[PDB]
């Protein structure tokens, strides 16, 4: 599924038709090559995951997304992929992502 | 406004928090006197609403907004204020706006 | 005076050799034409003012700047010029800025 | 990392909070094994420091960093760890790093 902002731009997606590996969420930017490469890895692993484009959010939603990223990644950098509310992976780290997800 | 967001995007509109009387979206243009007057009235009525400056959207998104307006307003003029994508007010028509919002 | 971030980029200036009009601070982005035009207006009025480029800040400083902007301007848009901790002006609004500053 | 900040900038370095033993800046390069080893040691020593990847800076800023390194290290190699722009350690030299930081 996906959601748009007020301006019609996609700001979130939730892929929930593959393999359940619990809560997996990638915070990214809509203009971020490495974020797109991380999304492609998650897609190619077949895992359920959500993604958020923080630069497409507004108001309290944008505030809340940044605070979530900062909690797990004080740099507030992208992508930040949070796995099972426990493990945060900053950047496109291919081996680390696949291993953390059980591959 | 000529202000930009954190991410450098021009002012495309906004959400004004208030009393939920439906999903209310004012489609307008960034310079348009009747749009400004309609936005101020909605603001003065305290209703939850969004306003969108169609001229500031990216092309594809502008089309989606146009089409949405066209459903209620075959001439495609601004402002057009749409409630729950079910009913609409064309122009600065204060008594129609109040009645359609349930005041 | 001015300050740089860790990467050597100017992130703040304080002009304090002209006319004291109290605390005047412009929050802007380093890449923002209207922010630069606002800075030029403040310079041309001869008033003491500070400016901050929020996109050049890091860590807690960036967090604190955004929170200050949000307090006065929930949109978190730029420029936001805060005059005497009381009056916030969003965007390049030439007449409003000069009048608020006593011209 | 390949992560970018909110504003889309590549990882140019960072501030690691710790015990203030002076203004400590490690000038390094984004790929450099000895730089990584030196950053990990500083991290393990719990000292407040910054690290900067000179190769990721804009040109003028890269020059300022180079010159700063050149003052302590006429060959201009990385890492060079500078304390209060007064003394420096060239390379991954653990005992020199500890002694120069006052441990």
């Amino acid at each position: 599924s996906n959601a748009v902002n007020l301006f019609g731009q996609k700001d979130r997606g939730n892929h929930v038709s593959g393999v359940d590996r619990g809560k997996v969420i990638m915070y990214g930017l809509s203009t971020c090559v490495w974020c797109k490469k991380t999304k492609k890895l998650l897609t190619d692993l077949g895992v359920d995951f959500d993604y958020v484009y923080v630069d497409r959010l507004e108001g309290k939603e944008e505030e809340e997304a940044v605070e979530e990223v900062r909690r797990f990644n004080p740099s507030v950098s992208f992508p930040t992929t949070i796995i099972n509310d426990e493990k945060a992976i900053v950047g496109f780290k291919e081996k680390e992502i696949r291993e953390s997800l059980g591959f």
